């Protein structure tokens, strides 16, 4: 799976800003910032076409500063072990 979640996003990041941050790593099928009645919930999803794209995204972006806030980036499903 090429699915990643991104946590601790600044709540001013919208879908287009998310796309712009992650489009570097591979072909994006979908991506969204999750929101409720009161706006962004501070996390997002990016669905890449490939697993390798997801791994490139994690390598570069996990723990990095997006605005004033370190983001976590992780796979939805981990590799077999």
């Amino acid at each position: 799976s090429g699915n990643i979640f991104i946590k601790n996003l600044d709540k001013s990041i919208d879908n287009k800003a998310l796309y712009d941050t992650f489009s570097a790593f591979g072909n994006i099928l979908s991506c969204k910032v999750v929101c409720d009645e009161n706006g962004s919930k501070g996390y997002g999803f990016v669905h890449f076409e490939t697993q390798e794209a997801a791994e490139r995204a994690i390598e570069k972006m996990n723990g990095m500063l997006l605005n004033d806030r370190k983001v976590f980036v992780g796979r939805f499903k981990s590799r077999k072990e």
